[PDB]
């Protein structure tokens, strides 16, 4: 009943067959979670027609998630802020209800392998123990080069929610943010 | 006591002044709301590079809001469903909350003037007493023709929310839905 996710065995929506083949080892390396009862996890993918550094330059800005995410009113980092593993950010999210600032922790930041990740340690009460990972990759199709962004998460389902509904919400939000990420970065690359 | 919105006095973001000249009359005719305390209102615009009938044909399908809106799991209408003013739809919303369903009422449907509108009569915790209006318009400049969609709303701010935060939420949903509407309809027209 507690088993590793299998995101590396299913073509995620947003990828083609060749893209997925070339990326499955990275999916198993960076986008694997332990899912038990009362947890769910998902992988989303987005093609981005901008150079990988341009795309990574946004993905890595732990202090400015609003650069590519919707529903962010503001994001503040701490005084002695160095974008280093463990630093905390307070994200005020636009939810339509009055909400508590979301306290998030930088879990991973690898400028050579283009991997970052975070976990929500305070604020969001319903989607508890959210932890997410983003990787950025370059891909080739008969000479044509583009960037692929993979974002996954694991979360505890609130008592009284199904896996299908919790995943539907988190997937919908991630998918919209990845759309914004592509628009923002393809414009920077023009 | 309420006061009127004056959305016809502001160029909606993304539109130009000549577009606005042609549309200001429609904003005051169809997009004027009475705003009291604890309510706020907004008008959004989306340029669409597809024929007006293609855009209107999607916007008018009160029974299929998921064709152009995000965050809808499904939409249920009654069996012998008739799309006439007063008809009801039940929108099961993707919220992360359990079984949120918005019962919405068709307020307006004018296939000659391309105006539709609805209000939420129960079930949406974020958008209480939401009432919205969409108009679709044609425009031509130096020969080039495109469609302009205007969507506005009025909504109650939940107790403990500012108008700024309530409009930020509702504006974001509207603008993302208008983005989807444009993608959906520009794709239908390229397949033509």
């Amino acid at each position: 009943t507690t088993t590793p996710t299998t995101h590396h065995l299913t073509i995620p929506p947003g990828l083609t067959q060749p893209e997925f083949q070339e990326l499955a080892h990275s999916i198993s390396e960076f986008h694997t979670y332990q899912v038990g009862p009362g947890q769910c996890s998902s992988l989303l993918a987005q093609r981005v027609h901008a150079p990988l550094p341009t795309v990574w330059s946004v993905v890595r800005r732990f202090d400015k998630p609003q650069t590519y995410k919707h529903f962010i009113k503001s994001c503040h980092v701490e005084d002695g802020f160095e974008m280093r593993v463990g630093c905390l950010r307070d994200v005020n999210v636009i939810s339509g209800l009055p909400a508590e600032t979301s306290t998030e922790r930088l879990d991973i930041l690898d400028d050579e392998r283009h991997v970052t990740g975070f976990s929500i340690i305070g604020g969001e009460h319903r989607l508890r123990n959210y932890r997410s990972v983003t990787t950025v990759h370059e891909y080739q199709n008969h000479g044509e080069i583009w960037t692929v962004v993979l974002e996954s998460y694991v979360v505890d389902m609130p008592e009284g929610n199904t896996e299908e509904d919790t995943r539907l919400f988190a997937d919908t939000v991630v998918k919209l943010n990845l759309q914004k990420l592509a628009s923002v970065t393809e414009g920077m690359a023009r």
